[PDB]
């Protein structure tokens, strides 16, 4: 037999000839068998070129090859002199008879090749096995049970993909595993990849990491300057919090931060979260990053809505920081708070487009949304803009026991280029941020006075409460009186304000108040003149109203101390802790501070190496000093996935390639980043990375990985009625870029000479250390806990009759023996 269907056989046994991923086959994969015939008497050798899909010659079992041999003959591939009709083939299941079903679908191939010939190609073949699967249940993508997550799981036949570790959703309190507060803590998934921090040698990675941002410019050989000083940590509520406390450890063995205020608060760090159970743990671990404060929300109800507003009550309690009568240190949870983030103003833009493009898919255009917004945000009535904003921004720049965080594009139109169009609200907002520098310290007391308007003030530098005397020499001239009302039709009327008995007898500046067009900032427009003076026992009195308008819908007034001229009531930190125990305490030397957001999910890409986002930012370092502004924190500065909708940052594919000249990431080159903190350090601000541990979305690499449908806290769930466990998918796990390469695991050997106690402090999650021993070069499964579901689907991995999974050796894969379907390697069975 020198010529016959033996060569159905692969060309060669190994990935020159068959697709395979970690040796293992797919049934939308394609192989090279050795040769082909159109009618079965004549066989014609393959060239490299003439690859066949699975599909033709092997099935996952008997009822899809009968599937396979009905849907191909009722779609084109009908022959009556092979048997092969609509009627011939009708009545095929996986009952009829094993040889019978061969013989029929070897007549197809030669029907197949027929095609094949006719068209000069293999294009129309390759649609029909794509639309064949489709219509499979267990072949199709819809396989793997849209929409959600799988975890990935321990398995032999995936066994460098094994894992000790996966310890999912020890987020918040729930480290040590067993959730008894019956409180949110949060989950381990969001969106793609998901990192396992619970991994011991993960957690190394991220000290690595961690350093290199640390000390980016002087290893780098860029700036020797120019290195970060803390960190914005993404997704806090989403990682084993195991990480949030080697993070401190790393900045306190660094830095010395425990004994040291001042240390403390020039490396500061941050945790975005949307949960108050974070102020909890964050508290219980002594404060190594402040939390993040939920009075955006708070704000947002009672003052930024249209119609049904909350009660201006809301804003002295709608906090983890009660603001009734403020007048004490090292109380409050150490918290950062915001009007606005990129986040915010995200799900706002993503709701207009619900309706301009009416429940589509969004993946196309819709800048139309933004100049609907611009136009919106200029306007009396609006329909989709944030009403209030000044007024948000002077309570949440006036409020005590927090650091407030700005937001870029409420001092810049967002989607201009970089820092080029001025916001309708910088006069108003930049105002109010040069006044927090030269006024607020001080005790905080917010007085309710007509069930709409709240007076929120200040006492100043040293004037701890209303009675208190002065103990600094700017208590006299220091303080702030911030009147908000959320009524616009609030009947005009008089009130009293206590600034204080320290504040007795003094002449008080108009600061900012309210006209019939917007605000004045001389007092032009308004019900009040320049100067009001206070009485005998440090009342101020004030005439009020209700105001419709661009910049108003309700009140805004502020008052503060005529001076002589520039003024600073920042408090500078101690050298020795008050308690010692604790990282960060809020009291006026924290409050001294503010953050600045630098960026913007639709900040556009840049059009001139000038309009790079650093080089912007490294020309205006003093104004962002001028400002008032101490910590800038910079957008995550990675590269990216390319195929990303925001470009963004948090579609991570190496954690250490910030950039190059010929390849810049949206915001510039690493040598331009380094030069941006090198500025933003020499005119005074500290400046802090957006660090991503929770995941990497976009790895090129695909793995054979056995997987689990699990819910977004990683255990199993059923959707639809429907679940699975133990299936091999083939997912893209792998990569990380060269500087994971070059960079991963480079400087664990410096940092256990330095700080040996980073690697034999036992992790709460795991009860082990940090291992430094092994190096991430390379991220794959076995330091991931899963992933969202990708769209490839679940049944593709061959399986033999016998049950076992099909395997080929190839240099790399050795953890089994080659076993492949009969049909393409036996000549045993070919011999029958
Ligand atoms: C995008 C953001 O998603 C997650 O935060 C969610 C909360 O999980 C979700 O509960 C909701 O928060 C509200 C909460 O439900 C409610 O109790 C409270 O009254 O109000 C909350 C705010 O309105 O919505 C937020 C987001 O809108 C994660 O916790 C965040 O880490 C995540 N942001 C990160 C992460 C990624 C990568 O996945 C980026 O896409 C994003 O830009 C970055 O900021
Ligand atoms: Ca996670």
């Amino acid at each position: 037999v020198e010529a016959g269907p033996w060569e159905n056989m692969a060309y060669s046994m190994d990935s020159n000839s068959i697709n395979n991923i970690d040796g293992y086959i797919s049934y939308t994969g394609w192989y090279r068998p050795y040769g082909t015939s159109q009618d079965g008497k004549t066989w014609y050798p393959t060239t490299v070129a003439d690859w066949r899909p699975i599909l033709m010659y092997v099935w996952p079992s008997k009822d899809v090859q009968a599937k396979f041999i009905q849907y191909f003959v009722n779609h084109g591939y009908e022959n009556s002199n092979y048997g092969l009709t609509t009627g011939s083939v009708k009545d095929l299941s996986e009952n009829t008879a094993s040889i019978k079903l061969n013989e029929v679908a070897q007549n197809l191939r030669y029907v197949i090749e027929q095609h094949i010939v006719a068209a000069k190609s293999t294009s129309q073949l390759a649609n029909d096995i794509n639309n064949f699967i489709t219509t499979i249940p267990e072949l199709s993508a819809s396989s793997e049970l849209p929409y959600g997550q799988v975890i990935f799981v321990n398995n032999d036949n995936t066994s460098y993909a094994d894992s000790k570790y996966r310890l999912m959703s020890r987020t918040i309190n729930n480290q040590t595993g067993n959730d008894n507060d019956n409180s949110d803590n949060g989950y381990e998934f969001l969106t793609g990849i998901d990192i396992d921090n619970s991994n011991p040698v993960v957690q190394a990675e991220n000290l690595n990491w961690e350093y290199f941002l640390l000390n980016y410019g002087k290893l780098m050989g860029y700036n020797p300057d120019g290195n970060f000083d803390g960190f914005r940590i993404d997704a806090a509520d989403h990682i084993d919090a195991d990480v949030l406390d080697q993070t401190g450890q790393l900045m306190d063995d660094m830095y010395h931060m425990k004994g040291n205020p001042q240390n403390a608060n020039n490396h500061l760090s941050y945790n975005e979260g949307y949960r108050s159970s974070a102020a909890r743990m964050l508290n219980k671990k002594g404060n190594p990053q402040l939390y993040m404060d939920y009075v955006g929300s708070t704000l947002g109800n009672v003052l930024g809505r249209a119609n049904n507003r909350d009660t201006i009550s809301n804003l002295v309690t709608g906090s983890i920081v009660n603001r009734q009568n403020d007048v004490t240190e090292n109380e409050a949870t150490p918290n950062w708070s915001y009007v606005t983030n990129h986040d915010s103003r995200a799900n706002l833009i993503n709701g207009l487009i619900s309706k301009d493009h009416p429940g589509a898919y969004k993946a196309e255009y819709a800048n139309q949304a933004w100049q609907e917004f611009y136009a919106d945000q200029k306007k009396t009535d609006k329909q989709y803009a944030q009403y209030n904003v000044p007024a948000q921004y002077a309570i949440l720049l006036s409020n005590k026991d927090t650091v407030p965080q700005i937001y870029y594009g409420d001092l810049y139109n967002e989607t201009a280029q970089y820092m080029q169009e001025k916001s309708i609200y910088y006069d108003a907002i930049t105002t109010l941020m040069k006044a927090r520098k030269q006024f607020v310290s001080g005790g905080q007391t917010m007085t309710k006075l007509s069930d709409n308007l709240i007076a929120s003030v200040r006492y100043g530098k040293g004037v701890t409460n209303a009675n208190s005397e002065g103990t600094d020499s700017l208590s006299r001239t220091s303080g702030m009186a911030v009147i908000v009302g959320n009524n616009p039709q609030m009947a005009e009327q008089t009130i009293s304000i206590n600034m204080g008995r320290a504040h007795a007898n003094e002449q008080y500046r108009n600061l900012l108040d309210t006209t019939d067009n917007g605000l004045t900032y001389n007092a032009d427009g308004a019900e009040n003149p320049e100067t009001l003076t206070t009485d005998d026992n440090g009342i101020l009195k004030v005439t009020v109203k209700g105001y419709s308008n661009p910049y108003v819908s309700g009140y805004l007034g502020v008052w503060v101390p005529v001076v002589s001229g520039n003024q600073d009531v920042t408090t500078n930190a101690a050298t020795v802790s008050a308690d010692s125990n604790k990282i960060f305490e809020s009291n006026a030397a924290l409050d001294s501070h503010m953050i600045y957001q630098d960026f913007s999910l639709y900040q556009p890409e840049p059009t001139s190496t000038e309009n790079h986002a650093y080089n912007t930012i490294a020309q205006n370092a003093e104004l962002f000093n001028n400002l008032g502004i101490t910590d800038f924190w910079m957008a995550p500065p990675y590269t990216q996935y390319s195929e990303s909708r925001y470009n963004d940052g948090y579609s991570v594919t190496d954690r250490y390639n910030l950039g190059t000249n010929a390849n810049p990431t949206k915001y510039g080159s690493g040598e331009e980043l380094a030069n941006a903190i090198a500025a933003l350090h020499s005119a005074g601000l500290k400046v802090q990375v957006d660090i991503v541990m929770n995941q990497m979305i976009g790895l090129p690499g695909q793995e054979a990985v056995t997987v689990t449908r699990a819910d977004n806290r990683g255990i199993q769930t059923y959707v639809n009625g429907k679940t699975y466990a133990n299936q091999m998918y083939f997912a893209y796990t792998t990569g990380g870029g060269n500087g994971q390469e070059t960079y991963g695991g480079k400087y664990l050997s410096e940092l256990q000479s330095k700080y040996p106690d980073l690697f034999t402090t036992r992790a709460i999650s795991t009860g082990v250390a940090p291992d430094p021993t092994t190096r991430i070069t390379k991220w794959s499964a076995k330091y991931e806990n899963g992933t969202s579901l990708q769209n490839i689907g679940i049944g593709l991995a061959v399986k033999l009759p016998n049950g076992e999974y099909a395997y080929l050796r190839s240099s790399d894969n050795k953890a089994f023996n080659t076993t492949l379907p009969e049909t393409m390697s036996s000549a045993d069975y070919y011999a029958n």
